[PDB]
C-alpha cells in the first residue's frame, strides 16, 4: 500500500454529507483549509468532519490551515464581474473607490509607487493578462494584452516588481490564532520571501501559547534565491506552482520543483508538491496525459506528499481526484519507490544511525522499520531515503501522528511513555502484531534511545 | 540553441495564410499530417508549404505521414450529433444502418462476435465511458456509465478485447501510396502490435518503389509486450499516450513511456512523445503547470522529440504552444542536456568509434562533433549519447536531412559525394565557417570512413 | 600501535635465559612450537616461558602447535652428513639401511612404487635438486642436477608425484595429545590437502576431551585446488611459502598467496603469511630491500598476521627480527590499513550487523568498536573489514584471548559473564577506563546480545 | 608474452664469453654499465658485446650509462681490507693518509665539518653500522655498533645529515663524455636530489653535442620531497632501494616505491625499481619466497622495468637470474595485466586520444594497439595505460627502438619517414604481416598524425 502522502482542499464540494469521510476513506493524509475563501464556520464545520473522520476509520488525517498571506488582489466591481478584452485599457487605483470595467481599486497601496511602465500584470494565474502604460497620480494605465474574466477581489501577480508588505497581515494574524484555537497540526504561510518569515509566525504562536510545525509555500523568486536558508528555518516546503508559475517564468518551474524537493530531502524536512497536478479533473471524470506523468514525475522527484486544491474544493470530481491520484502514485511505488540519490553524507548520531538501521533492514530483509520519536525528526530522517520497508513511527504524543501524516511512507503509533527498553519491545510487539500483516517471528529493526541504539528483533521472541 | 525536436501536427489551424510558414519559422522540426482528417487536396496543399518553407528559411523540416490504422470508430447518427448521458442504454451494432441515439453502428464488424458483458468501452479517449450489458444477435448492448458527447465516427477503444484486423486497411494503403507519391520522409503506423507488422508496411513500399522510415506508434498492451522486437524491426517509435492511456491503465502510461524512451535510446532509434503535452492550449494562451512538467520531463526522460497534436491543429494558438513548447525544452536544456545512462556496451564498430569520439570531444573542449553518413546510423548512435556538443551530420542524400530532424541535437549539410579525405577536411571547413558559430581555429572531432576514422581537427589548418 | 599480529617461531635460539620474555615485549603475539624438531621437554619449558611472558606483561599470546604432517625425508647417513655434488648419482631406497652417499633411505615406503623417470626431487626446500633417472626394484636412482648439502632426515619433495599417506602419522598424533594436555591454544597441521583432513585432527581432540582451532597450512597443489573448501572446514590457513614454493612452481607463490588471503578475509577466518619473510635476518642484523618489501606487501594483501620462522627459531637475530618486523608493519600501517575489497555481501545477522557497527563507528569519529562474542566469531568478522578504530573483543572465555591473538587489529578483555545490557555498559566502561587513551565522554560503539544490538555509548554517561 | 621490461647490470660475472649474447636472448632488454666498477676499455668491450647481440638476435637493447654521483666513499687501507668489530673505535678523517684499520680516509672533505655526535654510518648499505662519537679537528671518531668486513674505497652514508656536493663530479663528467662518445641511449645520475641536477647533465649533454634520456635515480631524502619536479624534470626515474634503504629507514622504502612508480605512470615517465630483487640468487640457484614475492608486487605496482644489479654482474647465476625473474613477471602478467587505476584525467590532446584508442581497442577485440611517433611520447602515454593488447610503436628514429626498451608493454619497429596516411597503412601491414600471429584480417588500432587520428584498420583491406 501506498508510500507516499496525499493533500486535499477543502470548501464548497466537500462540504456536502459525508464527503469529508468519503475523502478520508478514499485515502486523503492531510486536510488543508485554505483561509483565502470561506468564513470561520466554515472551517469549523470542515475541521469536526475531519476530526470525526480520523477518528471513526483510525486514518491518521493532518489538518494544515494555509494563510493567504500578502496577496495583492483587484477591489471590487460596479457590476460585481466584468470583462477584460484583448484591445482595452483598464486602471488599477490604489484609492479607494467602487470600480468599473475601466477602472477598479486594488489591496496593494503602494501599487502606482511601485509599478512601472512595461510592467506585466497576471490576473487569476495567467488566464489574463495586461500591460503597463503609465502611472498617473494614483492610477497604473493598462492595456489588456490577453483578454478574459475578472471577478471581485481576484489576485494578481506582478511578475519582477519588488513588493513591499508584511509577510503576515492583520487578516493573517486573525486567522492564524482562530486556527491554532480551533486546533490545526500545521500551518502553511504564502509568499514567503525569507528565513526570518517563520519568526514572525513565531512570536504569533508563542504569544497564544501553542506551536505547530510551519510550512513555507515557495511561489516567489527571493523564496527560491534563499530556498536553502528557508528549508532549514521552516519545518517544511509546499512548491506553490500556481502563483510559482506567474512569478517567474512557467517554464523553469519544472527544475525549481526538482531543486526544492531535492533540498528537502537532504535537510529531512518535507516537501508537498502542488497545484495543478489533475486540474482537468475540475471538470472531467478522467484526467490528462500530461497531468498522470506530473503526478508520477512528481512522486519519483522524491516527494513527501502531493496536493490537490480546486480538484476536491470546488470540482465535480473531488472522490475521483483522491483515487485517481492515489492509484498513479501507487502505479510508480510497486514498480519502485527509489528515489533521487542525496549527496549529504550524515553527520549526526541521529542520521548516521538512520543510515545504518536502512542497511540493516534492507539486507535482513526485514518486514518493518520501526523508530520511537519524540517530535518525529528521526522518523523524517529515515523517511527521506525512501526504503521500500514500512516505516513505522512510535510516540506518545499525538499531535506528532498528526504531523507525520505528511511524510513519507510513514505510518505512527500512540502508546504509552516508556521507562525501559524492554518495555518498548513489549509495546512494539503488542502494537504490531493487531495488525494481520504482523506475526510472531516477523523481523523488524528498531531505533531508540537522544537516539543511539539499533535493535534487530523477532516478533514475540525474547532477543532482549 | 535548441537539441530536442518538435513535431507539429497540421490541420484546420494551420491552413490559414503561412502559418505553416510561421511553425517553421517558430521551430517545427517535422509536420505530422494526420490521415485521420482531411482530403488529398488539404494535405498536399500543406505538404508544399512546409517544402517552400523549410526551404526559404533553410530549415530542416521532415514531413511524417501518420496512417490512421485498424482505428475503430462509430458509425453515423441520424441526428448527425446526439449526447450520450450517465444512465442511458446504447446499442452499437456490426449491422448497417443510419444510426440513432438509442442505436448506432461500428466499423468493427467483429464487435458482437468479439465483445463480452462487462466489457469496457470508451469513446473519444475516455470523454464518455460505456459498459456492455448484452450481446444480442449483430448487437451489443452498452450502458452510459460516465456521459459527454458522441459525433459520428467518433473513435471507440475496448480495453482488453483482442482486436482482429489487418495492420493496414484499405484506406491505409491508398494514404500510404499518395503519399509516398507525394514525397514525405516517414510514416507512421497507427496501432501497432508486432514487429510483423513494418514488413507488410515494406511490401507496399517495395511495391510502389520508393522507401522511407517507418515509425511504429505505441498504443496497443501487444505493442508493450513486444516493445524490444518492436524497436528493433521499426526504424522509430512514437509513444502515442492518447489511445496508449485507454488501451491501457492511465496510471501504468507514465512507466511505459519512461520504458520505451530508454529502449529506443539503447538501440538508437529515435523516440516521440505525443498527445496532450500542452492540451490545455487549445483553449488557453498559456499551459499548465502539469503540462510544463510534462514536456520538461519528457526532455530529461531521454526523449528525441515531443508533438503537438491538437494544439496546432485544431486550436487556438498553435504558434505560441510550439514556442511555448520550444521555451520549456530550452529552459530544460540550458540546466543540462544529461539523460538517463545508457545500460548496453557498444560492441558495434560504429557504436564503439561514437562513445570514443564524443570522449575526445568533450575532454577536449572540443567545438562540435561532425559525423559522415550515408543513413544517418553513424550519427544516430551519437545523438542518444546527448552530448552538449553540437552534433553535426553531413551527407550527400538530401532525404536524410529531412529524416535527421526528428534526432536529438543534430543538424545536417548536404555536401557533394566526397573520394578522399582530404576533400573531407576541406569540404567540413568550408561548410562550417559559413556560419557564425564556427571561425578558424575551433576544434571538431570528425568521424568518417563503413565508419573507422576519428580525426581531431582544427578549423583551416593544415593537419589531414 | 600495531593491528597485524605477528607469530614467531621457538627453537634453539630463544631457549638462552627470558629470550621469550624479551619476545613477547618486542610484541609476539603468538608463539609456534614447531614438532619438527625437540623433544618433549624442550616444548615444555618453551609452553611455560610463554605463559609467564604473557601473564606478567599482560599482553595476550596465543600457542600454537605445528604438527610435522606427512613429511617425507631421508633417512639416515652413515658420515652423519654428506654433499651431493652437481654430476652425481644417488639412490634412496625405500628399503631399510644405513645410507651411504650414494645410497640411502627414505620415509616414503611407497617412493619406488610412485615415482617415476624424470621426476624432479628437491631437497631442503630447493637447496639440492635432482632428477629421477630410474626406479630399480626398491631403488630409486637419481642425478644431482644442482649440487648442495645433505644431513641425516632433510625433507625432500617431488614435484607433481602425487602422494599417498595419511594426514596424521603416528607421530603427529602422539605430538597433538601431548600438546593438548600441555594447554596449548591452537594446532596448525602440514600439509593438508583437503576438508576431511580437519575431521582426523577433530577426531582425536574428542578423544581426548579437548578442541581448539584447527589451522590448514596451504603447501600443496590439492590444497590450493580446494582452498574454498578448506578455508571453510578449517579455522584459520597458514600459506607456508617454503614447500609451497617447491610443491608448486615458486613463480606462481605470490598469486596463491594475495588469493588465500582474500579467501580467508572473505569468510572471516585468519589467515597466517609464513616463512622467508626476513629470511637473511638469519645472519645478518638488517633485511634485504626484498624482505621489507614482501612483509610490507603482506600487511597491504591483508593478512591478519606474518610468522617468522628460522629468523628466531635458530637465527643470530631474533630479537631483532620481531623488532624489525613489527616497524615495516606499522610503518605500513601508519600510512593506510585499507586491505582489498571484499566482494561477498552480508547475508548473515552478525555480518550485515558488523558492518553497519564499523559505518557507524567511522561516520561518528568513534574512539572504538567493542565487541562481545562467545567464540570470536562476531570479531573476526568485525576484524577483517580492516577498521582504523581499535577493536576490542570482550569474552568470559580466556582461551578466546588467547585466540584472538592472531587475528587483525584485536585487543581482548576477559570480563564475567555479565546478565543484563546495562552489566555490558558498566562492564565496558570500567574495562575500558582502565588504560589511558579512554577518558569519560570517549564515545564508542558496541555490538552485543545470537548478536542483535549496537549501541552507540559514550564512557561514563548514563545513556543505556 | 612479457611486458614488463628487465634491466640487468653487466660486470665480471657476464664478461666470460657469449654470456652478454645469452641475457640477451633470455630477455634482457636493458643493459646497465655501472660506472663505479670496471675501467673505459671494460665497458667499451660490453657496449659491443651488446650492440652486437641486439642486431643479431634483432631484440631492441638499450644501453644505460649509470653515472656513480656523489658517492662519499672511505679512501684506502694499509692492509687493503681490514675488520670492523661490535665494540671498537674508528677514525675517519678528511686528512690525506694511507688508512689503517683505526684511522682511515674518505672522499667526502666536508666530513668532519657536517658530521656530529650521535650520527649513524652504514657501510656498504647495512652490513657495519657506527656511531659518531667525537670531531677533533679533521676527524671523526667512532665506535662500530654493528661488526662486519671494509675494503677500499667502500661507500657510506649518513643517515640525515645535509651533504653538500656537486650533483657531477669531475668523474662523473668525464664518465659522462666517455659514455656519450660511444653510443649509449640513456643515462642514469645517482643521489640526484633536485629538479636542477638534469640542467647539469644537459649542460654536459650540449657541451658535447649530443643528448639522451636521463634518468634520475631516488635515494636521498630531498629527491622524495621533490618528487613529483623531479619526475617531470627528468626523463626516467630510477627507485634505487639499496642506498634508499640506507638514506631512509628501511621500513618507509616500500611505500616510496610505490608512489614513485605511481607518480612516474601518471606523468608517463618510465620507472624502474632496483636493486636486492633476487638478491639470494648472487649465491644460490633459486630465490627466496620474498624474493619471488618482491618482484611480482614491482610489476603490480605497476613498474615499467625491474632491474637486477650484483644478480648478473657478479653472481654466481645471471642466466638463471634474468630467467627467473622472467618467469615471474609473466606468471604475474598471464593472471593480469591491470595496474593501479590512475587519478590523473587526461586533458592534452595526446593523452585523450591514448585513452580513446585503447578504449576503441580493447572493446572491439582488437590485435594490437599501434602507434607512430617521433620522441616516442604518444606511446609512453599508451604504456603507463597497462593494456592487455599488444602495444606497437612506429619510428623513423632508431634510438627511440633503443628508448623504448625500458617501456611498459612495448615493441619498436624502424621504419623510413612516411608522406602520406596511404604510406602509414601500407607500411604497418608490411611491417605486421612478417610475423607469424599477424595475418591478414587481423583488426588494430593505429594512433598518428601533433598526434590526432585514430584509424581501426584491419590487416590488408583497403579501409584508408
Ligand atoms: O498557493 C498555492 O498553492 C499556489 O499558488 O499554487
Ligand atoms: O495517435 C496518437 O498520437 C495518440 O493516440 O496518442
Ligand atoms: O611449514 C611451513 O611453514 C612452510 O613450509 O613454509
Ligand atoms: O644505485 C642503486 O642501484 C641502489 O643504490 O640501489
Ligand atoms: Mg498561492
Ligand atoms: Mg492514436
Ligand atoms: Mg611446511
Ligand atoms: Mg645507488
Amino acid at each position: 500500500t501506498r508510500r507516499g502522502k496525499i493533500v486535499c482542499t477543502l470548501g464548497p464540494a466537500t462540504q456536502r454529507d459525508d464527503l469529508v469521510r468519503a475523502l478520508v476513506e478514499a485515502g486523503m493524509d492531510v486536510a488543508r483549509m485554505n483561509f483565502s475563501h470561506g468564513d470561520y464556520d466554515d472551517h469549523k464545520v470542515a475541521y469536526e468532519r475531519v476530526r470525526v473522520a480520523s477518528d471513526a476509520t483510525g486514518r491518521a488525517v493532518g489538518v494544515l490551515a494555509d494563510l493567504q498571506g500578502p496577496k495583492i488582489r483587484l477591489g471590487r466591481f460596479a457590476s460585481g464581474a466584468t470583462h477584460w478584452a484583448e484591445g482595452e485599457t483598464v486602471r488599477i487605483t490604489v484609492g479607494a473607490c467602487e470600480g468599473s470595467h475601466d477602472r477598479v481599486s486594488t489591496t496593494y497601496k503602494r501599487l502606482a509607487q511601485d509599478a512601472v511602465a512595461g510592467d506585466r500584470v497576471l490576473v487569476d494565474d495567467g488566464k489574463v493578462a495586461l500591460v503597463v502604460d503609465a502611472v498617473e497620480g494614483d492610477d497604473v494605465v493598462c492595456t489588456v494584452v490577453e483578454g478574459g474574466p475578472v471577478s471581485d477581489n481576484k489576485g494578481i501577480s506582478l511578475p519582477g516588481m519588488n513588493v513591499t508588505a508584511p509577510a503576515l497581515s492583520e487578516k493573517d494574524i486573525e486567522d492564524l490564532t482562530f486556527a491554532l484555537n480551533l486546533g490545526v497540526d500545521m500551518v502553511a504561510l504564502s509568499f514567503v520571501r525569507s528565513p526570518a518569515d517563520v519568526e514572525l509566525v513565531h512570536e504569533v504562536m508563542d504569544r497564544i501559547g501553542r506551536r505547530v510545525p510551519v510550512i513555507a509555500k515557495l511561489e516567489k523568486p527571493e523564496a527560491i534565491d534563499n530556498l536553502e536558508a528557508i528549508v532549514l528555518a521552516f519545518d517544511a516546503v509546499m512548491v506553490a506552482r500556481g502563483d510559482l508559475g506567474v512569478e517567474l517564468p512557467l517554464e523553469e518551474v519544472p527544475l525549481v520543483q526538482k531543486r526544492a524537493i531535492q533540498m528537502a530531502r537532504e535537510n529531512a524536512k518535507p516537501v508537498i508538491v502542488a497545484t495543478q497536478m489533475l486540474d482537468s479533473m475540475i471538470e472531467n471524470s478522467r484526467p490528462t496525459r500530461a497531468e498522470a506523468s506530473d503526478v508520477a514525475n512528481a512522486v519519483l522527484d522524491g516527494a513527501d506528499a502531493l496536493m490537490l486544491s480546486g480538484e476536491t474544493s470546488v470540482g465535480k470530481y473531488p472522490l475521483a481526484a483522491v483515487r485517481t491520484m492515489s492509484r498513479i502514485i501507487c502505479a510508480v511505488e510497486e514498480n519502485s519507490t527509489a528515489a533521487p540519490p542525496l549527496t549529504h553524507i550524515p553527520r549526526t548520531k541521529r542520521g548516521v544511525i538512520s543510515y545504518a538501521a536502512r542497511d540493516i533492514g534492507e539486507r535482513l530483509d526485514a518486514k518493518a522499520l520501526v523508530a520511537f520519536t519524540q517530535s518525529g525528526d528521526t522518523v523524517r530522517r529515515l523517511a527521506r531515503l525512501h526504503t521500500p520497508l514500512p516505516l513505522l513511527a512510535f510516540t506518545a504524543w499525538p499531535e506528532v501522528r498528526s504531523q507525520l501524516a505528511m511524510t513519507w511512507g510513514t505510518e505512527t503509533f500512540i502508546v504509552p511513555k516508556m521507562q525501559s527498553t524492554d518495555g518498548m519491545i513489549r509495546q512494539v510487539d503488542k502494537s504490531l502484531l493487531e495488525l494481520a500483516r504482523y506475526k510472531r517471528g516477523d523481523l523488524v529493526v528498531i531505533v531508540a534511545g537522544s537516539t543511539n541504539l539499533i535493535h534487530v528483533h523477532r516478533i514475540g521472541e525474547d532477543d532482549v
